[PDB]
């Protein structure tokens, strides 16, 4: 069926996780714009990464109960896992593309601009689907 108790807890947990992940991006942005000392960066990120590890541990029992129902809830959670990983990959891809471009190792400015635009769209597309699937879980409760 649908375990309302576990789902109600899980929805709050994954919103908090999505929020911390976006705070990590904010730290990443502050770093490359040199608006934060790398002292405060590696400190704050290691602190955020501990909140994540602890939230991910706490979510384990609820997530297992939810995935063992199969069907649509299981499917949504699996996509959320995928989309989170995909957004991380795109993040590292843009950073690499930027280093490869400033070192003059790309064919052309037009190629760089098209690929980087592609990656920014993919970042928004991934985050869009994450928010949508979080809202689909929430709709079970609210």
């Amino acid at each position: 069926s649908v375990p309302i108790r576990e789902l109600t807890r899980f929805v709050t947990l994954i919103e908090e996780k999505n929020a911390i992940l976006l705070d990590i991006e904010k730290a990443d942005s502050d770093l490359r714009r040199k608006r934060i000392q790398k002292k405060v960066y590696t400190k704050t990120v290691k602190n955020y990464q501990n909140k994540l590890k602890e939230l991910n541990e706490e979510s384990i029992p609820f997530k297992r109960i939810l995935m063992e129902t199969g069907g649509q809830i299981q499917s949504i959670i699996q996509k959320l896992d995928f989309l989170e990983a995909e957004k991380i990959s795109v993040k590292d891809s843009v950073k690499l593309l930027k280093d490869r471009y400033k070192r003059g190792k790309l064919p052309s400015k037009a190629a760089y601009e098209r690929l980087s635009s592609d990656m920014i769209k993919q970042l928004a597309s991934s985050q869009n689907k994450i928010d949508r699937y979080i809202n689909e879980l929430r709709a079970y409760i609210i």
